[PDB]
């Protein structure tokens, strides 16, 4: 069923911290929370592969740990 739009109500097209919306047309991005902080996640780029770090002293997030909100 997926998850849906809460005014454009579709379907949610959700990748790597973003969401577009299919059906829709409409471009959505997220913000990658730290669940126990709800402060952002430094992204670390090391080009191929991108870490999710709690910048506040908890380690590193999964993108399948992290709390994504609308951005
Ligand atoms: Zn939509
Ligand atoms: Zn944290």
């Amino acid at each position: 069923m997926e998850l849906h739009c809460p005014q454009c109500q579709h379907v949610l097209d959700q990748d790597n911290g973003h969401a577009r919306c299919r059906s829709c047309g409409e471009f959505i991005e997220m913000k990658a929370l730290c669940p126990d902080c709800h402060q952002p996640l430094q992204v670390l780029k090391a080009c191929g592969a991108v870490d999710y770090f709690c910048q506040h002293g908890h380690g590193l997030i999964s993108k399948k740990r992290v709390e994504f909100v609308l951005a």
